[PDB]
């Protein structure tokens, strides 16, 4: 039975022969250079590929996927992703992706030790103390889907203590939006993440350089 | 607004998805069963899932500056593990690309903040490469760095226990590939070790 | 003659000379295997070296300095020596000690960017947007001295936040502690780091394995 | 017990100071002026300031699992940088120790949790050197890859631009050590490079 690697770079060959003859000028105009208006960070779960679920052509999304898309505040990963977007593309959106039946979000509602991933699920079991009553009263599942919510909140929140985003809402208006991904009906779904205004003037005092 | 857009194509893309593949989705719900984990560029033109002609639940995917893996990185890190002990992913592809802006930074001398710890993987080769890389124009040596960057990556990614553990017991396997952004084909990388090479790699890293 | 290094190798040389006249059994006894009972966390400060300023001995405090005494969840530096120091040396006391006159702290509380400085001070930039009203009605300095003590308290939340601190906690009586050290008197003051009972319940319930 | 003897002891010591070195901590209280940036070992048996026979005020401090240097860790990188740029230390000293812990956890091959990705450059050592390692009793191996780790560091250690700017601009100087837990006494390494290898590095790494 197909080695699946083998196969897709045979559908690789395929796509790139459907671009030539359908659109010739996309990929050598693409080539001289990215002009991405989206800075996607995601969940790496095969289930939520940015360009496809969202109907957009390569060119379009500057994507950064991990586990649970969480954000460490100085994690260089997505630190380094977020200052090339900001700063050098100038992206005008920063969408935080959050999806139902998140592993990385399960993972830390269960007590299970999980090595390397202990550390970086840290976040997660923050999120799940502080909101530990909450997310009680729930079922699993529902349970799995509030703490997805609350942490691309809390993602939201990290992103914008970061003095290049402070900087790039200031100057020319990059809005950042929190989604969640129904793996199961394929529709994203905008979160209301709203904070008091109060909150981005304690912000920029605390964090603009 | 490229935002708003965009939830729009969305909603079309799934309204799409379910008249074209209507058991897709639904038997995606109940759990995913990747075969390949993919390691690429954030970079806009290089979205993994269009590029390989797949679909959603193929490609476990990590995508951050110009491909880097850093051995003690945890984001890689924990993608890694996930993918290849809980996952049992059967591949893990690293795929760089060509007019990488993070090779590119490499090979300049201007600071970019984060970006410099960051990119410090890239300058090590550009030092161990430096005769080489000096030998090409600006073009051809953001290939070639590229290239090397896809080595050495393959080579941090063995080194680490899951790894090993995974190719002994199970068959995984790893690969290296170029993206080139301007003819939309993946090009395989010889990326050759002596075996001699995996035994010592296993003797040092695997672990009980 | 006024090379440091040079002259500090030589006054190694002369206290390798009064271990051996004054205590000539005590580095070949600690050659044998190390036990100490203290994991202190402190700061890099040149002022804070936490061996001479406890009147203590090679092989009493196993030690990690950093800027700041920062405690990152997911920082692999902390994160090793803390699982070396309690699960194989099995510490007794984990200790976090600031400082008063901390330049980590001061650089906090300032707007200039520092270069990779930036990504590691963002807990203490968090610290101070949460409690930026309180910091503002203090002077300069009564407000360095305010984040010093709430960085080392986050940084005690922190630390118990780490399933190999809460399982010594239950199983051997493992005691945490933060310290202020004055650099002008050279003494230790102790804070008292209480957490709501809730708060601890929630915690083993969410962090421990 | 150890945790309230040690505070006692601390107030007993600070009184001490006060009475023979009455302008120390006076001087302190307003700022510090160290010429050394000491890299070394958590190890609870290489104190710095005590076994350099040094003062507060003397020695600013990074000790972490083995005195590793991971290049992109931000922990020694945020501790390089305020040292290096902010007090414009005149020395950087990176110092291993015989009979360490984590030198011995990465020439064995037990899984130790969170210590296993600090301890990959170790383990990178472990497999380039491996042939000559086997080639030593276990106390031999453990010394050999202290020094090798040493020198692996002052590498790394100078893969950055502010230390290199240091090194061009005033003079700056890095050192590698191995303190012998046994006798007391720091060892110097001789740890050349080519000339070479600080230009390509110069030329790689150092920004504009
Ligand atoms: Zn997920
Ligand atoms: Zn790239
Ligand atoms: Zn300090
Ligand atoms: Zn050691």
């Amino acid at each position: 039975l197909s080695d699946k690697f083998s196969a897709a770079l045979a559908k690789n060959k395929e796509w790139a022969a459907k671009c030539s003859q359908e659109h010739p000028e996309l990929l050598p105009t693409l080539a001289v250079g990215q002009h991405p208006e989206i800075l996607w960070i995601g969940c790496s779960d095969s289930r939520c590929p940015e360009t496809t679920i969202l109907g957009l052509l390569p060119g379009d999304v500057f994507t950064h996927r991990n586990i649970a898309n969480v954000i460490h505040p100085a994690d260089l990963s997505s630190g380094a992703v977020i200052e090339f977007a900001v700063r050098h593309l100038r992206v005008k959106h920063v969408v935080i992706c959050g999806h139902t039946k998140c592993g990385g979000v399960a993972a830390a509602l269960g007590n299970k030790g999980l090595g390397i991933l202990d550390p970086w699920l840290i976040p997660l079991r923050q999120l799940r103390e502080q909101h530990l009553a909450e997310l009680q009263s729930l079922s699993r599942d529902e349970a799995v889907v509030r703490l997805a919510e609350l942490n691309v909140k809390e993602g939201l929140k990290a992103l914008t203590q970061k003095s290049v985003v402070l900087e790039a809402m200031q100057e020319r208006g990059l809005q950042v939006h929190g989604l969640i991904y129904d793996v199961g009906s394929g529709f994203l779904r905008q979160l209301d993440a709203a904070e008091p205004e109060e909150a981005l003037k304690a912000r920029l005092t605390s964090f603009k350089t």
